[PDB]
């Protein structure tokens, strides 16, 4: 791919005697990023997330802004400050102490508890705890316990 064939910079060798500007690139001086809706070498593919997104140059790999989801980045996300969304689903995954749908009510739970359950506020213990509200350790020389009773494991 050298000699008269040869691939200044800012290109890249697509085919073995052929250049293009370099992924995400194009112009007579392979100097203006593509528009959102194309990716890789000289915007030769297409950007299925755009707008509210854009593609990554190289891979391809769709990149939604912050507050969407979506396989093309259209939908807009539900979740509270709290709550991370997820761009593949628009699931809300909640800060430790946070639940709801949209991680916008907080845990019910004593220190030991690790977070709480989505759906119900229910607390999850960290090992070496057990109660409703993760109040008591167990008796179990340092072995994590049944949450409802305290029986060792």
């Amino acid at each position: 791919c050298e000699g008269p064939d040869a691939c200044q910079k800012d290109e890249v060798c697509v085919k073995p005697g052929l250049c293009r500007c370099k992924p995400g690139f194009f112009g007579a001086h392979c100097s203006s990023r593509c528009p959102g809706q194309y990716w890789g070498p000289d915007c030769r593919e297409s950007c299925p997330c755009h707008p509210h997104g854009q593609c990554e140059p190289a891979t391809g790999a769709c990149q939604c802004q912050a507050d969407r989801w979506g396989a093309r980045c259209e939908f807009p996300c539900a979740c509270g400050p709290h709550g991370r969304c997820d761009p593949a689903t628009g699931v809300c995954h909640c800060e430790p102490g946070w639940w709801s749908s949209t991680c916008r009510r907080p845990c019910q739970c004593n220190t030991a508890a690790a977070r709480c359950e989505q759906a119900t506020g229910a607390c999850v213990c960290k090992p070496g705890w057990w109660g409703r509200r993760c109040s008591f350790r167990c008796n179990c020389h340092g072995s994590p316990c049944e949450q409802d009773s305290g029986r060792c494991a």
